[PDB]
């Protein structure tokens, strides 16, 4: 693991917000920022290879663990009878639509209900990854895990 | 969060089970330790607030956060068209019952699944109470971390 402050967090949230990199990202089809700007909700375009699908970020501070935790669902449209329709992809699913490439998904599987919707704890690796002996480098956590744990999987080209 | 590298955790855990401080427990019906000595399973004696429930309580290390989780599920028997029947508890109702005493959980509602079984990982607060400072106390650690986040709830006896 790692820390970093939740006064630290919640404000690289809303200078990252600012910044417009999710809303001039080409992949992302739009961005929100909750009430208490403590988190941001990504919603992707229609990615079939990355039949077609559509995938959720929820950026969140945990509260238990002092670091970001990144929520996952994702929509599958899928031929049922012949007829297309809508689910919510189950999660060993999400686990064969990743690994094709960064076949490492770590700990235990954890799903986070959130009022009653089921969201995926992503976890390709361990946090303290991001940070250095002495935590020089606080200033650019967020950005840093932005690259680590979106961009890594998802590209930004 | 405190964080403790999982060398410390796999040697206080062996040696918590040796104390056999829970085998003297009297809520403890049994004690078992995986086969990694890496987790410790706790089934404790029938009871309805401490047609009865059985409470399991798996302690285990997480290897994402560096801290420990405690894993939870509870048996209740209920009694169906008069029938005495049993069932995995559900979240809600095992809120509603340790959330009334009393009175906690911090951040999302956690799923765990373990081979397919059902676990709710309990936090009644931050780990940071724990330890820190250079750590003098870090040896104890899972001790005081044991008190907390299970004899708390539970009650030593
Ligand atoms: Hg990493
Ligand atoms: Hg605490």
């Amino acid at each position: 693991g790692s820390m970093i402050p939740y006064q630290e967090w919640h404000s690289q949230l809303q200078s990252l917000y600012d910044s417009q990199i999710f809303h001039n990202w080409a992949l992302c089809q739009d961005v929100h920022l909750n009430d208490e700007k403590d988190g941001l909700l990504l919603r992707l375009i229609p990615t079939r290879q990355l039949l077609l699908n559509h995938i959720e970020l929820y950026l969140t501070y945990s509260k238990v663990y002092n670091e970001p935790l990144l929520l996952l669902r994702i929509w599958e449209e899928k031929s049922i009878d012949g007829i297309p329709m809508t689910k919510l992809m189950l999660p060993t699913d999400i686990e064969s639509l990743l690994d094709v490439q960064g076949k490492f998904q770590l700990g235990l599987d954890t799903i986070i209900n959130l009022e009653g919707s089921v969201w995926y704890s992503f976890h390709p690796c361990d946090t303290s990854c991001i940070v250095g002996d002495q935590a020089e480098f606080m200033s650019t956590y967020l950005r840093r895990w932005v690259s680590i744990f979106i961009f890594s999987w998802l590209g930004y080209e």
